[PDB]
């Protein structure tokens, strides 16, 4: 049943994998974990290896390593980073302490391709449109990724775009500067807007440089919340501010984004609403007439239901570890 392992060791970390994985060499480390890219001998693609750092040091780590496995063995979306394998060299739950994720290896983010080339419009149209799409998967499952930016974008030379892990501040909705602890899924279309626009015109949007900077770069924009977006804040403290603030009126759109694509500029102004109950949703995004080459309805389709029941509950490290153990020996790889 269990195959056999051999053991090495890149940069100052360990890495301990299955046989059928070679070639095994560092892409990108960092908190999260460390990332491999590797040779899949038994399908022959290419993979990326990920080694969790530290995956049941504490209580938040636990239930972190837990959430990131129940997350990435749900998500089967072509626009949806998924898992291909699940494993651990481990024998039994008690020397169960390290956990690896393979995953198909995308070549680079849009984080790579945005300052390389000015992308064209057609190219804008393809890879927002694969990024709504599979925000519309996403979000039917009753899940919000909360942390779109370009690193979060993988893409290959195909431009096939898929999101993965489901300054950073710059592509933050400014209901979550403003700390409101009721934010919708809104908060990713947000960030699409921010991504579409740094596309469109090869800058950032809101490049602010702390959380005061960044609201006056967006409300420099979209303007200072009317009265009806007023009465939806119940923090005293935040009123005190934005009440208090030099009033901006909301420019125009059309004249910030000078020479783009209508069409384009008419989506950029549904995207970024002050507003989130105003904001235009990922599946009402997907049939703007700015996707009219790629919208197809019958194939945007809607995630499986999702249980984050687990979420709200208070469990020991050896429970979250156990849990996570389960998730692993009950992976079922999907069909070749
Ligand atoms: C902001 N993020 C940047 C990229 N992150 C990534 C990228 C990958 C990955 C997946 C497929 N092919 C290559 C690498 C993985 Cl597995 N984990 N985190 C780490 C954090
Ligand atoms: F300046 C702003 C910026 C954003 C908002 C906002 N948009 N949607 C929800 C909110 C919001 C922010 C803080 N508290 C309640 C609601 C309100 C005022
Ligand atoms: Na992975």
């Amino acid at each position: 049943e269990r195959p056999t392992f051999y053991r090495q060791e890149l940069n100052k970390t360990i890495w301990e994998v299955p046989e059928r994985y070679q070639n095994l060499s560092p892409v990108g480390s960092g908190a999260y974990g460390s990332v491999c890219a590797a040779f899949d001998t038994k399908t022959g693609l290419r993979v990326a290896v990920k080694k969790l750092s530290r995956p049941f040091q504490s209580i938040i780590h636990a239930k972190r390593t837990y959430r990131e496995l129940r997350l990435l063995k749900h998500m089967k979306h072509e626009n949806v980073i998924g898992l291909l394998d699940v494993f651990t060299p481990a024998r039994s739950l008690e020397e169960f302490n390290d956990v690896y994720l393979v995953t198909h290896l995308m070549g680079a983010d849009l984080n790579n391709i945005v300052k390389c080339q000015k992308l064209t419009d057609d190219h804008v149209q393809f890879l927002i449109y694969q990024i709504l799409r599979g925000l519309k998967y996403i979000h039917s499952a009753d899940i919000i990724h909360r942390d779109l930016k370009p690193s979060n974008l993988a893409v290959n030379e195909d431009c096939e775009l898929k999101i993965l892990d489901f300054a950073t501040r710059w592509y933050r909705a400014p209901e979550i500067m403003l700390n409101w602890m009721h934010y919708n899924q809104t908060v990713d279309i947000w960030s699409v807007g921010c991504i579409m626009a740094e596309l469109l015109t090869g800058r950032t949007l809101f490049p602010g440089t702390d959380h005061i900077d960044q609201l006056k770069l967006i409300l420099r924009l979209v303007g200072t919340p009317g009265a009806e977006l007023l009465k939806k804040i119940s923090s005293e403290s935040a009123r005190n501010y934005i009440q208090s603030l030099t009033q901006m009126p909301k420019m125009n759109f059309a004249n910030v984004f000078i020479g783009a694509n209508p069409l384009a500029v008419d989506l950029l102004e549904k995207m970024l609403v002050l507003d989130s109950d105003k904001r235009i949703t990922a599946a009402q995004a997907l049939a703007h007439a700015y996707f009219a080459q790629y919208h197809d309805p019958d194939d945007e389709p809607v995630a499986d239901p999702y249980d984050q029941s687990f979420e709200s509950r208070d469990l020991l490290i050896d429970e979250w570890k156990s849990l996570t153990y389960d998730e692993v020996i009950s992976f079922v790889p999907p069909p070749l």
